[PDB]
Order: structure tokens, then C-alpha cells, then sequence
């Protein structure tokens, strides 16, 4: 159901952010890419 | 009197943020745990 970023030898799940991952490009390019959210840690500080 | 964070094979202190840092858990579980303020690089910005 959920969408996590992990360590590839041990299972550690963590949200998706802009602090562990990062870009590159427009999404047609990539072979058997997904779609989620990605959380964006700032929005919630720039909104308070 | 004074907690940096520091490479390992050269001493080069630096403040420890949340920058030079990452979380994982509650502070019960690690053994040998000590107590500082981590400097969160945003606040200044939040103070702006
Ligand atoms: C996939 O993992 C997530 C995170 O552990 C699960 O979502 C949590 O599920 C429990 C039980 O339903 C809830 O109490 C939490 O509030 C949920 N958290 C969030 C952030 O939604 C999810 O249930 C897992 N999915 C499956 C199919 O196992
Ligand atoms: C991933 O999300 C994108 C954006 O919602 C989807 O791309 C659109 O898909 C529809 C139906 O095929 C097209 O009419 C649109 O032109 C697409 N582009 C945009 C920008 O809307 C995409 O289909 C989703 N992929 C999956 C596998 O769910
Ligand atoms: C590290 O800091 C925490 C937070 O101030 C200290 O936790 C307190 O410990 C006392 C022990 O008697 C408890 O009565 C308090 O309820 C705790 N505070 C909280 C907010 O949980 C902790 O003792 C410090 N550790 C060291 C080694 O100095
Ligand atoms: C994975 O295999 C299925 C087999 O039905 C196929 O439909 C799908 O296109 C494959 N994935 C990718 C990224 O092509
Ligand atoms: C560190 O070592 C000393 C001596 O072995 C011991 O008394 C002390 O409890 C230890 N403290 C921690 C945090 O491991």
C-alpha cells in the first residue's frame, strides 16, 4: 500500500523526502518508474 | 566542555545540525548516549 525508501541490506523503511532522494529529469525517460508523493520536510516550517 | 562532530581521520570540528546528523529512534535504546543541543540550521531562517 505504502510507498518507503530503505537500506538496501537491512530493512529500515523510511518516508519518501526530498532529503533521501534526489532528482533527475521529466518521468518518461525511466523503464518501470512509479507514482507517489514525495514529502517536502520545509512545508510544514514555511507554513509556521 | 564542548560536543563537534569531526572526521575521522583528521580532527576538523564542526558543530553539531541537522545537517551532519541523522535520527533514528527514542534516546533509551543506545547504550553510551549523552545529551547536547543539535543546531537546526533552519531556525535562524524560521527567526526570518
Ligand atoms: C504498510 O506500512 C504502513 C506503515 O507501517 C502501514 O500503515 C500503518 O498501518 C497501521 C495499521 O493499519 C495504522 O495504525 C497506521 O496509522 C498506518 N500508518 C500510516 C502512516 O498510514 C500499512 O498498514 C502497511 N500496509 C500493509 C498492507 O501492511
Ligand atoms: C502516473 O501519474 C501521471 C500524472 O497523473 C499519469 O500521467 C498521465 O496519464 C494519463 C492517462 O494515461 C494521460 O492522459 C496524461 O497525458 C498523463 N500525463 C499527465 C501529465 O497527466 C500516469 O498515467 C501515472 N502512471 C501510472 C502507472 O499510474
Ligand atoms: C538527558 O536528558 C533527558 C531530558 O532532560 C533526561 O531525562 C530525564 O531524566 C530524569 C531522571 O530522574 C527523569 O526524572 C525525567 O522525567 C527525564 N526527563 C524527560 C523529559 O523524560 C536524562 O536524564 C538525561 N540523561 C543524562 C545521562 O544526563
Ligand atoms: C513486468 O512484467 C509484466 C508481465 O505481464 C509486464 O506487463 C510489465 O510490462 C513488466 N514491467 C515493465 C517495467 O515493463
Ligand atoms: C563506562 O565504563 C565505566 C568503567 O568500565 C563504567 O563504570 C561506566 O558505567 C560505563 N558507562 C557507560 C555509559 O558505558
Amino acid at each position: 500500500t505504502h510507498w518507503f525508501v530503505t537500506q538496501r541490506n537491512f530493512y529500515e523503511p523510511q518516508i519518501i523526502t526530498t532529503d533521501n532522494t534526489f532528482v533527475s529529469g521529466n518521468c518518461d525517460v525511466v523503464i518501470g518508474i512509479v507514482n507517489n508523493t514525495v514529502y517536502d520536510p520545509l512545508q510544514p516550517e514555511l507554513d509556521s
